[PDB]
């Protein structure tokens, strides 16, 4: 039949999914189906056809096209064909797209598929639009496997369909609709599909759709109703957004029980009808509006053939409501009535914006509903010079950006003609949804840009707590005769951008009517205190004394304004407090240093000494001569330093390096793979098996990587990695170097585990645990130069008390030929004890060159060049 013309879509809308297998004409076999899709009331704006694609129902499609559609159109109801996502791709159950012959994955093939799709599902029965179901159940598949190529192809075709129908199509009278279960960032079709659709329908069935899901790990609601909208707010307009609940489907199973309408009473066994809307999730969905952006397009219901049917009680999730009922659609009519009482959908009129040019701009850029003014958080640009009055701007509650451009007829700017969110504030919009507990979100103040207002005589921005004056093109405000920027948070110190803008306005005013206390106001400012991006004090030299030092207060300090003004101390702020403009300060009298300064109270430190020993104490004792590296951390990020400084107590000592990191395990009675983990440079993961062996006494024979002079060593207990360790700490320990003087190195390498015995080695230090808890042990070493080492750990407990050592550090400074340098300095000592062989005068000259080398070897500032020189002087002196 010929298509009855219908008025353009105008929300708030009600949609409904009518399942085809519940229309009388669908299956003549049964008679329990007493419902008809043509019986849907005028209250329904969108009648969706949800079909069982395995069924034929040829009698239904005829009834639909010839009787249902004319009846529904005449009352103003549109009929939309719902097709699966996979119908746009190919593969399993893809309908038309199964025939790859006529519709290949080509540009012209996709273009042909799009035409065939609208031909078959839209125009064939003269329907009012196409609805694409995009969810997991409708995903493109090939042999039951999800197909990326299919999904990617379905992004096209969709674009091609959109060129035929929808707001960007040839036939705009046909709607193009996407319904989905996905979030925007999980919907691969929304980004390129959104410009082609009229409406986006989100399925939010059940309490999980309403409240969102409770995420276990975070102790916080995820995927909430507001988050879902916010995700799609990037792609569509609020008026295109429709949320959905579900009626009770007969014989519904677990996973399909939503309870979006009132359940059956646990005693009323003979009744399956409950047309009451009171307390339902559907009634709450009808009244729900987004907090930002604007008012929604409306709501929709699934299984609208089950309208009026009570839900099966939750107690029976493993009935009278499972019978088939003849619906009169009371619930649908009731919900549409609720949405029509929503005053949010009242049109923005001349009362809101008396100026026609302004009213037009708002209607184009924001919306047409009064409730959009409460929610719009985008950008309103006013660059139409015709605008004579800004009356109505105060109606904006959440506006993000306002551009006043070239409006040369405006003579005054104040709070009465500016957005209500000029000053800070919280969300006042009430919530209608159930929650798991609603903390009022912070409404960001509107960013204001004013340029070209050449007729502006008064500018009043007082008492808005404005953070900055950025946006004011003061040079263009040539008619200014009065200004008031007092009572904000502006930093008006000289050299700042805020000051530049103010001075320009001041100059204009002085020339016009003269600058006085009634034409120029700027005081009572409370500038915000911020953390500096960088810190200047990277070095601190302290004398050796019996004093404790607060590292934070001496290295990590300072508060900066958003204009760049850095205040490092109360003295700096006092100098800031008497910055004068026209003889008086701009800073509020009650805004003191403690009110302005940021707090470093919860910052943490990491102090590393020259032996690479670490502490986390913010207080440093200067009773010992030591050089430190100090890292500072913010509470927000404990693994990333906001500032690094060097602290030198007494004479500076060069920072040592772990010469044992990356060493090679050669032997020793220990797990060779875990033994390598004491040299990896980390404490390891708590979950990692790091035990050296089974016996309580394990040993490790290893080789260093770089020639160096060893001056220290350190090993950690398991408690350094895990404070709650059950592993027994190391009781006895020995650090050893190879006895290369009395034994052959070659024998050691060819068979290492034969030399896993003390006699082949020389103990250079011994550790005996005192008893108290200790995360590590460290000790000094007297200039050791051995490439090959041996270490023995022992917990001295029972067996199965494995020696657990997260790291072994052998510290010192890099020095090539260190082994040889110590040879010639050792020979110098040997010859000095041969007093029967050389004269005292020959020895005294030698001792000078000997004590010259030792001084450079033990020099606090480690000089490799000087060491080489003093070693060369000595070696030539020993020859002969
Ligand atoms: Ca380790």
């Amino acid at each position: 039949p010929e298509k009855i013309p219908m008025k353009p879509l105008h929300g708030p809308l009600y949609g409904g999914y009518f399942r085809t297998w519940h229309d009388k004409t669908s299956d003549p076999t049964e008679k329990d189906k007493v419902n008809s899709m043509g019986e849907l009331p005028k209250e329904v704006d969108l009648a969706f056809i949800f079909h069982d694609w395995t069924k034929d129902y040829s009698l239904f499609w005829k009834e639909l096209a010839t009787k249902h559609v004319p009846k529904l159109n005449k009352q103003g109801t549109r009929v939309i064909r719902t097709i699966p996502w996979r119908f746009l791709a190919g593969g399993d159950n893809s309908g038309i797209a199964e025939d790859t012959s006529k519709y290949p994955n080509t540009p012209e093939g996709n273009k042909a598929l799009a035409k065939a799709i609208v031909d078959e599902y839209v125009y064939k029965y003269n329907l009012d639009g196409l609805d694409v179901d995009v969810e997991h159940d409708s995903i493109p598949k090939v042999d039951k496997k999800e197909d990326t190529a299919g999904v990617e192809r379905s992004i096209q075709v969709f674009e091609e369909i959109g060129k035929l129908i929808g707001p960007k199509g040839v036939d705009k009278s046909r709607l193009f609709i996407m319904d989905s279960t996905y979030m925007a960032d999980k919907n691969p079709l929304i980004e390129r599909g959104a410009p082609y659709i009229n409406l986006l329908l989100v399925q939010v069935y059940g309490s999980q759709g309403e409240k969102g899901g409770w995420e276990p790990v975070s102790n916080r609601p995820e995927k909430t109703m507001e988050e879902r909208w916010q995700g799609y707010s990037k792609y569509i307009r609020p008026e295109q957004y429709m949320i959905g609940f579900s009626f009770y489907e007969e014989n519904a199973q677990e996973g399909n029980l939503w309870y979006d309408i009132n359940s059956r009473k646990d005693e009323d066994k003979a009744n399956g009808i409950n047309t009451d809307i009171t307390g339902t999730r559907a009634e709450r969905y009808a009244r729900w509006q987004p907090k930002t952006g604007g008012v929604k397009g409306g709501i929709f219901s699934y299984a609208i053939d089950r309208d009026g049917v009570a839900h099966q009680p939750k107690k029976y999730a493993k009935d009278a409501t499972d019978n088939i009922f003849h619906s009169d659609y009371s619930v649908s009519k009731a919900l549409k009535t609720v949405m029509l009482k929503d005053k949010s959908y009242d049109l923005i009129d001349e009362k809101d914006f008396p100026d026609k040019a302004l009213r037009e701009a708002v209607m184009a850029q924001v919306g047409t509903r009064k409730g959009d003014l409460e929610r719009f958080n985008g950008t309103l640009r006013l660059d139409n010079p015709a605008i004579q009055s800004l009356e109505g701007l105060n109606k904006f509650k959440k506006l993000a950006q306002l551009d006043l451009i070239g409006l040369s007829r405006i003579t005054k700017l104040d709070r009465s003609v500016l957005p209500a969110n000029m000053k800070p504030g919280k969300d006042t919009l009430e919530t209608v949804l159930e929650t798991y507990k609603e903390e009022p979100a912070t409404i960001p103040p509107v960013s204001l840009k004013v340029s070209g207002l050449t007729g502006l005589k008064e500018l009043d921005l007082s008492g808005f707590d404005r953070e900055t004056l950025a946006g004011l093109d003061a040079a263009t405000l040539t008619s200014l005769e009065k200004v008031d920027i007092s009572g904000n948070k502006l930093d008006l110190a000289p050299g700042t951008e805020n000051r530049q803008i103010f001075d320009t306005m001041l100059s204009t005013i002085s020339n016009h009517v003269g600058s006085n206390e009634q034409t120029v106001k700027f005081d009572k400012q409370k500038p915000t205190g911020h953390y500096p991006d960088t810190y200047g004090k990277t070095s601190l030299r302290l004398p050796v004394a019996n004093e404790k030092v607060d590292l934070q207060s001496q290295l990590l300090f300072g508060t900066v304004t958003n204009q760049g003004t850095l205040i490092n101390s109360e003295a700096d702020y006092k100098a800031y407090q008497n910055h004068k403009i026209a003889g008086r300060s701009f800073v509020d009298s009650n805004y003191h240093y403690n009110n302005f300064k940021v707090s470093y109270e919860n910052y943490t430190v990491k102090v590393t000494d020259s032996t690479l020993g670490t502490t986390t104490d913010k207080t440093l004792a200067t009773d010992k001569e030591e050089t430190y590296k100090v890292d500072f951390f913010s509470p927000a990020d404990k693994t990333k330093a906001v500032h690094t400084a060097k602290v030198i107590v007494g004479d500076e000592k060069t920072m040592m390096v772990n010469l044992a990191e990356g060493a090679t395990v050669i032997g020793g009675s220990a797990d060779p793979v875990n033994a390598r983990k004491v040299f990896d440079g980390q404490l390891g993961s708590e979950t990692d098996n790091i035990s050296l062996g089974w016996d309580s006494k394990q040993s490790i024979i290893f080789k260093l990587k770089e020639d160096g002079l060893i001056k220290h060593w350190r090993f950690f207990n398991d408690s350094a990695r895990n404070p709650e360790t059950t592993n027994k700490p190391i009781q006895e320990a020995s650090l050893q170097i190879f006895n290369i003087k009395d034994y052959n190195l070659d024998n050691l390498l060819e068979n290492p585990n034969k030399f896993d015995d003390e006699k082949y080695w020389i103990t250079v230090d011994t550790y005996s645990a005192q008893g108290e808890r200790a995360t590590a042990f460290s000790n000094t070493l007297n200039n050791i130069t051995s490439k090959y080492w041996r270490v023995v750990f022992d917990t001295k407990g029972d067996r199965y008390s494995s020696p657990v050592v997260p790291e072994l550090q052998i510290l010192g400074y890099p020095l090539p030929n260190a082994d040889t340098i110590m040879k010639t300095v050792t020979t110098a000592k040997e010859l000095s004890q041969q007093k029967d062989k050389f004269s005292q005068k020959m020895l005294d000259e030698l001792k000078i060159k000997e004590m010259a080398l030792e001084t450079s070897l033990n020099s606090k500032i480690f000089d490799v060049t000087a060491i080489n020189a003093n070693a060369g002087v000595l070696k030539d002196c020993i020859e002969k």
